[PDB]
């Protein structure tokens, strides 16, 4: 499944504990090509995914150089 | 429940068949504040809903008619 991610924003930093786990949870809307990741109804990060539907392997070839 | 709605955008119309039934399934994301109204995988209303915390009776006062 190649992916396309856009608009993703990172509301906050979750920080691991050392002992313990924490949950997250993956929301989608297919209609509005949207998703939601959230721990403890706050939200965490936003932004649209969708799967890419003609790749091009062309976008993966090496841009002119810099320098 | 006080309601309140924020940046409703219909995006196609439904017609009611004269006979048979069509489906709406409305999702929500309570972390974003935010839903959608989708038919048959297509959106049909997108927006924010969320419960009104504090309530005023002075937002309903009539305003003075300009004539």
């Amino acid at each position: 499944l190649p992916v396309v991610f856009e608009d993703v924003v990172l509301h906050q930093a979750t920080i691991l504990p050392k002992t313990g786990t924490v949950s997250l949870e993956v929301r989608l809307l297919e209609a509005s090509r949207a998703f939601e990741v959230s721990e403890n109804g706050n939200l965490v990060v936003s932004g649209k995914v969708y799967q890419w539907d003609d790749p091009d392997p062309r976008l993966f070839d090496h841009p002119e150089s810099p320098t």
